[PDB]
């Protein structure tokens, strides 16, 4: 029993973290096979970051300008290229610790683990979600850029995030491993405001199921609702509209607890309308939305 | 910016996890040098667990009865002994992935990372605290026993916890790596009630400092208090008494933010007396008490 915000074990990703230095900017890179992936703003002077022309800035850089260090050993750079907002540095040595891996672009509402790194050294690991506004709520200081987000399916690491920037509101923007930003964000120091941070309804419902499975039940009521009725309440409280797709995904949690999805929706509706009246759910005083239905099943069934 | 509940990177501990089977009970073991550490209840039949005599049960076990598997490779057991509530299985091979390590017994209020494992395979990593009642609030299903808690100081893993049992109230009890239980708990299926789960005051204050450092400031007020006055409020709300020792430990966070510890105490006093009036602090609607002053400094300064 017990339900915790849980990150994937980070060992497989720890083995991929390196330090990348171009001029006097040091950040993190991801070493997979004979390629090191890092944010392209590694080539910038803070001066450059107001309106950088990355193609023009990169022309001034040679393979020998990219200093790549895996622990205390230097990697020899034999090629470099820009793909969207990331640099691919070809090195002469395949990373012997390369796990089985994929590059995936996640949808908003999907969760992943971040391995926060500084100078190619891991500091810690925490669980995040791609917000509906395409930001993440991370923990990233200067030097953390090039830290990556990932999911693990048994033996295969799916990399989904590379950290690139902090908005003035203290939230985080980055790319997939093809260097495409999540949302409308650019690697430029400019006016970039996040949109509405809407709540991930399907995740809150997943987490209500997790609560019931672990003995927190005070919020179950005698009520039911419809998708259309519930969605009127979701609109009012800046919750994502719930779809039949979301209901279908909650099917297994429904089946295990014997609580119909629309009944749990009615519980969530009362919680939205009435708040928690100073009570808690799985040690939280707000509705948690960074567990997916897949996350709740995984943790509740002890998958490795 | 941003502040997250952050676990240590788990790679160094992943390399130490094995599976231990005695008869038909499988749980996790910790392989360090040529010793595998595991809970002694691995020798029990669920029958035994009502009133087990571990010394008598162990006499029926031989080295060849302890099946120890590191991934898909079996370790040869050449010795076994009981130390308090753990078994030490001597194997013929030193773990080549043994990190630099220590065994430490933590005090209540200290935080650590758990690597949840099943059948010697890591499922995930989360951050815990030794509660003042000597329980932890974990995520542990059947098969998770022998999962370990740890801290990392640069290169040295300090193991502080091995998981042994769940109380009927859904909270967790275990041992240090010398096999001594935290608190009064025994490895017997009996009437074991946790005492008062008091709040770790010094940690809440550490986390209020972390909030100020990351721009959450609405809860700063015009007030101050004294240790004795604050402690009257802590008593009323089942908070640990704050000592000069705690004030001294908060010294660096005080110095960095320029908010005197007793002023932050007065903020905490108003929060206790008035609640958060539907507001949040670092994305929480309750007062977080599982960050130490050391944790806040580490995360706020990017230590690896
Ligand atoms: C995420 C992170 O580490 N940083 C620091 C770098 N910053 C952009 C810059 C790159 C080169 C220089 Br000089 S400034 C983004 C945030
Ligand atoms: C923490 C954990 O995995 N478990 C399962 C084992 N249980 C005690 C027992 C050991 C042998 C048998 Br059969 S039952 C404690 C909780």
């Amino acid at each position: 029993s017990g339900f915790r915000k849980m990150a994937f074990p980070s060992g497989k990703v720890e083995g991929c973290m390196v330090q990348v230095t171009c001029g006097t900017t040091t950040l993190n890179g991801l070493w997979l096979d004979d390629v090191v992936y890092c944010p392209r703003h590694v080539i910038c002077t803070s001066e450059d970051m107001l309106n950088p022309n990355y193609e023009d800035l990169l022309i001034r850089k040679s393979n020998h300008n990219f200093l790549v260090q895996a622990g205390n050993v230097q990697l020899r750079v034999i090629g470099h290229s820009m793909q969207n907002c990331v640099l691919k540095l070809k090195v002469d040595t395949a990373n012997p610790k390369t796990p089985k891996y994929k590059f995936v672009r996640i949808q908003p509402g999907q969760t992943f683990s971040v391995l926060a790194c500084y100078n190619g050294s891991p500091s810690g690991v925490y669980q995040c979600a791609m917000r509906p506004n395409f930001t993440i709520k991370g923990s990233f200081l200067n030097g953390s850029c090039g830290s990556v987000g990932f999911n693990i399916d048994y033996d295969c690491v799916s990399f989904c995030y590379m950290h690139h920037m902090e908005l003035p509101t203290g939230v985080h923007a980055g790319t997939d491993l093809e260097g495409n930003f999540y949302g409308p964000f650019v690697d430029r120091q400019t006016a970039q405001a996040a949109g509405t941070d809407t709540t991930i309804t399907v995740n809150v419902l997943a987490w209500l199921y997790a609560a019931v499975i672990n003995g927190d039940r005070w919020f179950l009521n005698r009520f039911t609702t419809t998708l259309n009725d519930f969605n009127l309440v979701a609109m009012k409280y800046n919750y994502e509209p719930l779809t039949q797709d979301h209901v279908d995904i909650l099917g297994p949690l429904s089946a295990q607890t014997g609580i119909a999805v629309l009944d749990m929706c009615a519980s969530l509706k009362e919680l939205l309308q009435n708040g928690m009246n100073g009570r808690t759910i799985l040690g939280s005083a707000l509705l948690e939305d960074e567990f997916t239905p897949f996350d709740v099943v995984r943790q509740c069934s002890g998958v490795t």
